[PDB]
């Protein structure tokens, strides 16, 4: 049961950021908390990460997720997410769940992050809850999945 | 440790709203998803329901939050979110923390839902997975608020 | 057969009002008006009145009318109906038919009144002809629960 | 008493045109309901019928009308009430009650249709109520000629 | 000669206000102000004061002003201003002075807080000097009643 | 005590101008009554008067005041206060007093008079109470002198 | 030297339209001052005159131009120069001076009559001076003309 | 197998044009091209040119395709394109294949020649190719017509 | 019979500008034309010159028109015409008739040049001839002041 | 006689996209169309194909093409035809002929796929015809470059 | 050689302006920079200074810079940049090299300070680097002006 | 001491773009102007050159950048400037100068070229100067590093 775990742009450089918005941590803590998180709450999630400064590989990655090794996407497309049409078209493709987070409140800054093309085409969004922001995207998701199955195989034996 | 959970304008009628945004669910049964979500893990959160059509009940409420008893505030002002800078400014006020619940995705419907006045007042925002975004919002502010205690006594014996 | 009336704001102060706009009456004479016009052409409609200056007050009314004493709503969200969002959702819940009445031509006046988030989710509006306006609503109602109910059973014994 | 009845563009087409938004009814069907009406109830008012696809042929028409034969109007410019400031000042130079008609609610399309030029011009107008929306027309107009000799009399003796 | 003096939403709050826009005072703590103001200078102004969080509960009261005990108002809609075409509507039917005032520079904030739909009703518009405020609306006030019942009384004896 | 009142363009017209924004009253009438107000009152302040119909002339001015002869300025920058940045940067290299005063109600004319650039620059603005205004702006103005040499030395023999 | 003089829309009601714009002259008479003026100052002049509310009847008489007996057109396309792009485009093929008539000034009525699309494609335009605004246009053409084949001749010989 | 070929305004023209844009050739020289085109790849296609500077008759005519002789229609309703809503609406109603062709690319000219309210109706839009534009709707069309009664009669039998 | 004559800003600077635009004449081969204008038509009218590049001189020169040596003004605020509102106000309070006068089309170049303040304050305005729109000024301007002594003494003997 | 054929981003994904839009054809299936195309009408093109979900890797393909080998090239920039100002400027420095294809048409979907900064760059565009569109593309194209090698020689003897 | 240096508005108060825009530095401490840099690189240019809070000082004295004492003009038109399309005629008429200087990033400031119409105007903008950016302007323009008369004489012999 | 040097997309075509723009000079040639100017101006300073068409290839290169060997930057993101809200993330969590370069001046082009989210970050912007703004840049670059290594150490020994 993979989980691709997709960061967009400047995410790598947490930690160089500003602490007033996305504090002290790097792009790594953050990733093993979700670790931690899945470590602990014994979920048999085997979740994947992947992080770029391209639009493209970011494309590239979501359409690669058709296989069947993943089963969904917790996606922080960042900057990208107000401009890439791109983005938003490949999240659409996919036939998977797909949860946006932002780290910070997007509605809470300059004018231009306010829309996000790719959130609207996930199924949810959440921002401004820090990194914590990943883990309840990790709940939304194994809680969504497994809701999905159940009504995949309820109406298969009818 | 009491969680104010208020509910914006025709959120009461769930269950005659559309059944392609709203499904079939009714502001009770999410009302108490929310306990056996507190219920099954141990969280020692007494959280309120309130409920109003008013901008103004929703203000008062929000403005008695200043006392004690309440420590948390899960709200989803609904379609006040998008023109009540009145309610986004008593989010300012409260000095507690503030968690935006949309059931529905607001990037994605008509334009005059995008934005969020009272959303941008509040620390996070969560939007898209049905009723499940209480629960999420739950998750998270227990997480804030344990975190905040011990960020407030961890600067206290220094 | 209950139709209900209800009147946005200062819909109660006409007679203070220009008399340039909304001439010397006054919210009781249009009322009884109305009367006049049901009492006149018998029509077993029996219409009740409901005025306020909340937006509130408004929306409950709108939601108390799932009961089934009422079959219809002619209603004039006056300047509510420009920026009420939340009384639109109302109008789109109830499972009745709403008419929204203009005592004046919202097209004619300042640019902040001729959108109608209200009235777009009604079945029909209008405007401009004064008092008047609202037996024509009244004709308009009976014509269509009338035509609602020839559907209705037209489609039952088939 | 002759009521010039005037149709817009594309209103011939009907049966034509989306049963979803003008059902299943042609531009004569409509013309006869108007007969029946007032055929039934017994208004000695002859209404004279015009369609055309032409913004030039209604503002003729339009200004045809300042001869005697005609005590009003109701139009109906269609997609012309969006985008024709010449019908608009032709309504205008009128020394007649002319009042709009829209079989759709144009407030619930497409953004170009919520604004009309011409309804602005009109004393009243009416949208939605689709074919009945002319015989509303209909007893507006009559009670608006009946009320205007009423008061155009009523200061000749003084 | 009854002043009645309306506060909008969240003013109540001063206090837990931000002390960089509304310092550190409460709404009594200028609402007595005004009154060592009147107590002082010796004018024969008993001033009544209200306030409320809800849209509706000020139109009323603007409504209930059209008695005759009342013979002005001072008013701060606050962020009602931005929004409220009803309280707007209300500030022009009454037949009496309406004075409005800004603690803040509503010109030196957010852009949703520049236009005063209610202001443009009122004769005049304060805003910027703190507290102050009020007290410069009661001079202005006393100074417009007394100009206007020696225009009253002037034109009597002719 | 010098206080700088700076009238914009053709503020020295008033006479000429509309009698119904206006009235009656020329700019000196007007400059005779802000000295028997401070005349009556006994402030000791000595008010100068400077009007010109030149953005320049106006920045000089308001630069020369960074002298000591002048502790505060009422200013009516007009039409420039709606286009004038420069008047309005000037207004905030002054380190003294400005309050912003418009005769007509700048809420209630063309859409171009609504923003005032010079007026957020200022710490208060009054509009819409004619001649009125400056006097109101006389008292703000020694209320705040007052208050400032009261936190001034207040906080220096600590 | 046939000089077409076309006439928009609702110019033929002059005498019906407001006579606080274009006054109580007909378009005949002020067609006759246009005589009057090349029949005093004698010019060799026949001008010709063509009316319609319809823009295709116009498109085709500028058309009709690319003859030789018309030498210059002095035309008023009324509200259509707001929107006609196709009017516009046709004084543009047209080898020939277009001057373009206004009876009022376009730049102080509704927003929607300050541009004006044939106008920018004609060689000049003129507005608000009534009538008299059409002999203006007839020197103007006169002396364009005149100054036209002294350049046209002036390079014939060289 | 009738092609009806509609021509919007100063078509015609081509030729007084613009050498820069339509270069040098007439809407005959182009007519015959289509036919040289029909003439030479052996099409059973019978085409009908029609030209018109009237946006009246250009929606007359697309009405009188829903006979039966007609089975298609390249159209170029030119400046009409981006205001004639009218045609837009008629190009709906028409049951058959419509293809807009544009000359010139209309994304590299006035803003106000971007959109096109005519073309997002048709099927497809072409633009840009000179006179070539509408062999490419011809080669275009016939593949529609083609693929459109192989999946009529496909759907027959069956 | 004075004659105000204004120029805006580089006016003066005419024959340095772009050939394509202002051809080859300086602001005083054209001052003298409408001098030789004059001339020639024997009318005892007397025409000062007054050019500066100051909003301000400009303002204080209509200002002086107040007198009565003047009787009209013949204006070409330049690129003040669509910034100046102060020239705009001072305009209006001119009693005396302004005719706004352009070398250029302001409708045929940059979006910032197609609105003129000033000229929606005048009674007319001419563009687009080149210096030949002064002498049109100057025919309208005497056309106009004795059409309004034939209208102030026709009303003086009754 | 290679012609580029540069596909943008998610169109490889064609088949897992809406049925609606993009039907039930693979980026292969209308690859080998324009080969059946090609290959059918013996045309000597030898056609490249490339396609990726970068804006660089188009940037790029586009520069290589300043070589020789290649002739033409045959675009859908897809989603970045919205937004790349960088990909429409590569358009422009290459020295040959790119023609803009679009499966569906732009026209009639998002507000913010109207626009196409590379199609206003190209020399034509195509859009709303499916797979078609390509072999449209095609077509044109040839009759292009051979009508360009019939005007470069026809240019070369003289 | 003389190099004219305007400044525009309040750039002689520097010093008294937000020391964390513009430091602590005076405009004339700036002035003698520029000379310790033409002073210290032995470049034969007299710079002379001139500034003012006037729009129009600055029209005229870049006028009299047509003389030839002058051989290019580095300017900081300040705030008159954002809104002056006078001097920004000035700036083309004038026949020598304007280079535009700007203390502060005029990109990263108020939305009114984004767009420079005289910027625009000039040849090159220079932004961001402090009193520094003169400097630069004073490099740039000496590298100007020597490349202007090598292309001068170099096409002078041939 | 690397000075990175980062230029945009299409700026490695240079030669094959428009001669009026970019004139005739390739990204080598201003390359090793740069270089005949360290070289020249004994500087030591060894710069690197990097292109790419990528806005990802940007991003990275820039984070590289907070290793060392980099002590500022100098780039021109050309195109992507205006839409790369990534870039401009990225230009401020790398803590180093970063000055923006355009060849062209960005205000007097496109109007989507006159924003610079990029430019909006560096400290500083250069445009319209050709090749010789990168010059530019070194000198303001050598002179800031200098200033700044002047005030590090000068703040260490206190
Ligand atoms: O970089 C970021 C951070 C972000 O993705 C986030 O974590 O909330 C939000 C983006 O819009 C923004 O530009
Ligand atoms: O009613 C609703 C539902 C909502 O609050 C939500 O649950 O997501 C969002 C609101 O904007 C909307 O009008
Ligand atoms: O008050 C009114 C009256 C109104 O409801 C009407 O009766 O037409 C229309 C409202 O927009 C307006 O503000
Ligand atoms: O065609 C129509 C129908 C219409 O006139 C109506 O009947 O409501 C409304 C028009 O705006 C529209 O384009
Ligand atoms: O709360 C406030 C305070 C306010 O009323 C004032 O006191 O100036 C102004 C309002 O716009 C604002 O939202
Ligand atoms: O002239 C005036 C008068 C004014 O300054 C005032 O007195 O209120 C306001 C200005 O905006 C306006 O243009
Ligand atoms: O009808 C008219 C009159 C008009 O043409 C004129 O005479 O000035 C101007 C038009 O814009 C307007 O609609
Ligand atoms: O006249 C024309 C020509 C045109 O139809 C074309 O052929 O491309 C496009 C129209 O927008 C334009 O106004
Ligand atoms: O300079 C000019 C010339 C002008 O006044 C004219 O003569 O038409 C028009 C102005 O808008 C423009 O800036
Ligand atoms: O005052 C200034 C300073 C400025 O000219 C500058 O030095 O960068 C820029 C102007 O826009 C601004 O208003
Ligand atoms: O390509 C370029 C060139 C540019 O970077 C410059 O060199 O000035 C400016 C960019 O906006 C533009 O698109």
């Amino acid at each position: 049961m993979k989980i691709l775990v997709i960061q967009g742009p400047n995410l790598n450089m947490l930690g160089h950021r500003d602490p007033r918005l996305y504090g002290m941590v790097t792009l790594d803590q953050i990733h093993e908390i979700m670790q931690t998180f899945v470590k602990q709450g014994n979920l048999d999630v085997e979740l994947e990460f992947f992080q770029t400064n391209f639009e493209g590989e970011i494309i590239d990655k979501i359409q690669e997720s058709v296989g069947s090794d993943y089963e969904g996407i917790i996606i922080n497309p960042g900057a990208f997410s107000h401009t890439s049409i791109a983005i938003a078209d490949a999240i659409m493709l996919a036939g998977k769940p797909v949860i946006e987070v932002h780290l910070t409140n997007i509605q809470a800054r300059e004018e231009f992050r306010k829309n996000s093309y790719t959130g609207a085409a996930c199924g949810g969004v959440i921002m401004g809850f820090g990194p914590l922001g990943y883990n309840m995207a990790l709940m939304a998701m194994v809680n969504i999945l497994a809701e999905m199955k159940a009504f995949q195989e309820a109406q298969k034996n009818n």
